[PDB]
């Protein structure tokens, strides 16, 4: 019947336009805009290029290989959208991961992080994650390091109309590790890691100003001027705690410096011998702290926002090449486990994570108000 080609067709057609309008949306406002060249988005359009390129290439062509019956391209175009293939793969898997080390190196020592890399460093490191996807893929590829062992095999590398994919144990097994397992494993703890920091650092915060909150209704029911002395002594080693531990850190510290300067001048009206003037300045300070919680309010919503990301990025993109890459292993070896058609599926489902990352990796306030002009 005709089910298989038109109610397919649709589909892919839309994956493919919905893949290039995110990538090229991101990759532009990158290059174009200020505010958003940073060392992070030197690793976010690379992956982004690799996606548009992943989508151009091998989806459409690929997608030619299905619905109707063999490849009618050459055994040179064959070899090389295979190659193409695992190269924008194993290119945005590694993206993905050095994406992740950037954001652990940014939690994880700040300051040594603030200056320590350049554009420079960024450009190198993303030349030599691209050419170690093309040396695993390209290299074994075109000069046919990978062959088989099968008799269905041979009639398909010295046939033109076809374009199966079967590699040697050693390929598949080291192309596995290299594209998924050894990224898999380095984002899963570099993104563990920055979990465990996140959640301490909300956490020292919201202790601070539980007892920045009781040191100030202490003081406003004070009796003496010694008791507001030590109470805002109190205060002002937790403020100065706080603010110790992007533009919205500025204005974050910029609001602690405010606080911790009223905080003084309340603490040498008290030293003074003026209990009057420290509560009046005690209240002033009860002014600040409501004027915090508006901001905080919003930042917590965003700190558990990105918390959920840590959800989203990893559940997206484990289940999007998983159980590729399980059914990838598990077919070379018992190969009769494992049916073809299932295997494409599960590589579809990979591929189609292509369209997802832009919608996984712009969810930032900046790239939102950049993408509205160009709509
Ligand atoms: C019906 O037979 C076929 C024919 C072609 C394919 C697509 C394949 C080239 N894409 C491979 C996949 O995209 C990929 C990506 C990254 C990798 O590291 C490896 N490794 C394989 O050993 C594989 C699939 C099944």
């Amino acid at each position: 019947d005709e089910v298989w080609v038109v109610g397919m067709g649709i589909v892919m057609s839309l994956i493919v336009l919905a893949i290039v309008f995110g990538n090229v949306l991101v990759i532009t406002a990158i290059a174009k805009f200020e505010r958003l060249q940073t060392v992070t988005n030197y690793f976010i359009t690379s992956l982004a290029c690799a996606d548009l390129v992943m989508g151009l290439a091998v989806v459409p062509f690929g997608a030619a290989h299905i619905l109707m019956k063999m490849w009618t391209f050459g055994n040179f175009w064959c070899e090389f959208w295979t190659s193409i293939d695992v190269l924008c793969v194993t290119a945005s898997i590694e993206t993905l991961c050095v994406i992740a080390v950037d954001r652990y190196f940014a939690i994880t020592s700040p300051f040594k992080y603030q200056s320590l890399l350049t554009k420079n460093k960024a450009r190198v490191i993303i030349l030599m994650v691209w050419i170690v996807s093309g040396l695993t893929s390209f290299l074994p590829i075109q000069m046919h390091w990978y062959r088989a062992t099968h008799q269905e095999a041979i009639n398909c590398y010295a046939e033109e109309t076809c374009c199966d994919f079967f590699t040697n144990q050693a390929y598949a097994i080291a192309s596995s590790i290299v594209s998924f397992y050894v990224p898999l494993v380095i984002m899963v703890f570099v993104y563990s890691r920055v979990f465990q920091e996140a959640k301490r650092q909300l956490a020292d915060l919201e202790d601070n100003w539980e007892t920045l909150n009781d040191n100030l209704k202490v003081i406003e029911k004070a009796d003496n001027a010694a008791q507001v002395k030590d109470a805002l002594t109190k205060m002002r080693a937790a403020a100065l705690d706080a603010q110790k531990a992007s533009p919205e850190m500025k204005d974050f510290r910029h609001g602690f410096d405010i606080l911790v300067g009223q905080i003084d001048d309340a603490l040498k009206l008290a030293n003074e011998g003026k209990v009057k003037e420290a509560q009046a300045a005690a209240e002033q300070l009860k002014t600040t702290r409501n004027a915090y919680i508006q901001k905080y309010l919003k930042f917590c919503l965003k700190e558990h926002k990105a918390l959920k990301t840590l959800g989203i990025i990893m559940g997206t993109f484990t289940l999007c090449w998983l159980p590729f890459f399980i059914v990838n292993i598990v077919h070379v070896i018992q190969d009769n486990l494992i049916r073809k058609e299932v295997y494409i599926l599960l590589n579809w489902i990979g591929y189609v994570n292509s369209g997802f990352n832009p919608l996984i990796y712009s969810r930032s306030p900046d790239f939102r108000i950049a993408f509205q002009e160009l709509l």
